[PDB]
DNA sequence: GGTCACCAATCCTGTCCCTAGTGGCCCCACTGTGGCGGT
């Protein structure tokens, strides 16, 4: 699963008719996040999604914040958040509710967010991730 | 990244005229398109 994510990330400026930080995840990637399967049980991760994460934590520890964008900048949509964070959609509309997570364009007053259309950086929906410890988290060993 | 602030207001007092008048002349198309009983 490694190797097959590893060639998407190095031939990902190939695939480019935008620039990162307006092309859309699954642009990219394709799939591979709304796929995985759900962590709606007991707040338990699957292996798979233990997997898939693991590898987009050392993909922004890579991808440093420059002026340049890069594969750490490309657009997540609320249900692709919503996996990545393991709960509901609206908890994750009530974190937009409360300016907690910062979408990445202003809608102009009567934009209801489209649920399909990538709206959060995959940049800090991860950092928002990594301010939650558990257990398996890299930092410890 | 996107929109074009709310809260109320439209003035009262007086009047539109008087005089005189709307022309003469000539003309308004020829063709066709009838049924029925009788001497």
């Amino acid at each position: 699963f490694n190797t097959e994510l590893d060639e998407l990330s190095k031939n990902a400026e190939m695939k480019l008719i935008d620039l990162f930080n307006k092309t859309e995840f699954k642009f990219i990637f394709g799939d591979a996040i709304l796929a995985c399967p759900s962590t709606q049980k007991q707040s338990e991760s699957h292996f798979i999604y233990r997997a898939l994460l693991d590898y987009l934590v050392t993909l922004v520890e890579s991808n440093p914040k420059t002026k340049k964008p890069n594969a750490a900048d490309l657009l997540v949509s609320v249900l692709e958040a919503a996996t990545l964070l393991g709960t509901s959609v609206e908890q994750v509309y009530r974190l937009y509710q409360n300016g907690i997570l910062q979408t990445a364009f202003r809608h102009k007053m009567n934009q209801r967010i489209n649920p399909y259309k990538g709206a959060f950086f995959l940049r800090h929906v991860i950092e928002y991730k990594t301010s939650f410890g558990n257990d398996k988290a890299r930092m410890y060993l």
